């Protein structure tokens, strides 16, 4: 399995950009920024809002417990490489302590509404605009040669009053290399592809769209999380009660997968449930049979199959987003 769109950008690229293991910092004035509070909190960092002490302006603070190097350069040569980007959250500077050298990276500041509060508030024209800035992020880092791995409501940043979103914690970042064997624990359970949950290890950007189709569903039918599993193996058996086995049948057939015998038996038989068997009257006025047919295009199996984030910038359901940002 090789990526559909953006498979050879990081041959044609110098090897530094791809080589985060070669990365050198060159290190700012760990003084100039100041934690205020904690907006918490990690495994490896913890979240802090802050103070750049010349300008007095917010700022956001990751301090990187301490951390493998490898991870710590990855996530660095990533945002660095991203800087500038469309909707991507803004590296402002990367600092560390001293003595115990301890890094801090240093974030432009977004005037967060939490998903729980703020999602149950948009308007039907809300979440086509912002499923649209969304896919500029996701556009772009794959045209960088990156993908994401942890798209969900809890990495999405929203300043509603300002119509600002940004794609933030790029801790699980990856660059994209035809053939490569991820990781597959990468992303939330609620949001994993197929790929990640019957062991696919050559994905690629496409498991991104997974996941914002997941995001989208949870939006437009106020299901969240929309595939409700209780473990890695229930996970599955929550998407194949909706899309049916006989795609995953023909998915496993197709990339030469065979379920461990205890999770075919959990998955079992089921048939292809409707999309509209989730609309109701409390979320009707979100959906529409372009929103319907758009979610289709990204809930596939086959990672082959789903919609480049490029393409789904084209989807009839962004078509008043599109026509709003003309001259
Ligand atoms: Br506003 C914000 C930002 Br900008 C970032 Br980078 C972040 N990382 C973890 N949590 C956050 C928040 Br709440």
């Amino acid at each position: 399995s090789k990526a559909r769109v953006y498979a050879d950008v990081n041959v044609l690229r110098p090897k530094e950009y791809w080589d985060y293991e070669a990365l050198t910092v060159q290190w700012g004035e760990q003084d100039d920024y100041e934690v205020v509070r904690k907006v918490g909190r990690g495994k490896y960092s913890e979240v802090f809002e802050g103070i750049n002490v010349n300008n007095n302006e917010k700022c956001i603070i990751k301090i990187l417990k301490p951390v493998k190097k490898k991870k710590i350069k990855r996530e660095i040569k990533i945002l660095q490489n991203l800087c500038g980007g469309p909707n991507i959250v803004k590296l402002l500077d990367i600092v560390r302590d001293q003595h115990s050298k301890t890094p801090s990276l240093i974030f432009e500041y977004v005037n967060n509404t939490d998903f729980k509060v703020l999602y149950p508030t948009l308007t039907d024209y809300d979440i086509r605009y912002y499923i649209y800035e969304l896919l500029k992020a996701l556009d772009y880092c794959h045209s960088q040669g990156i993908m994401h791995r942890d798209v969900k409501p809890h990495n999405v940043m929203i300043d509603h009053e300002l119509r600002k979103l940004r794609l933030i914690d790029w801790g699980l970042a990856e660059f994209y290399h035809p053939g490569k064997e991820y990781n597959v624990r990468v992303a939330s359970r609620y949001f994993k592809g197929p790929e990640l949950l019957v062991d696919l290890q050559d994905y690629d950007y496409s498991l991104d769209m997974w996941s914002l189709g997941c995001m989208f569903a949870g939006m437009i039918f106020r299901k969240e999380p929309f595939f409700y599993g209780h473990d890695n193996h229930d996970q599955l058996v929550k998407i194949a009660k909706v899309l049916g086995t006989d795609g995953l049948n023909v998915y496993l057939n197709k990339y030469r997968i065979e379920l461990d015998p205890q999770l075919e038996a959990l998955v079992g038989r089921h048939s292809r449930k409707p999309w509209l068997k989730f609309m109701n009257a409390d979320n009707q006025h979100l959906v529409s049979p372009e929103a319907i047919d758009f979610l289709d295009k990204l809930l596939r199996y086959d990672h082959q199959e789903r919609l480049t984030a490029l393409e789904a910038m084209t989807h009839p359901y962004f078509q008043q987003v599109r026509a709003a940002e003309n001259s």
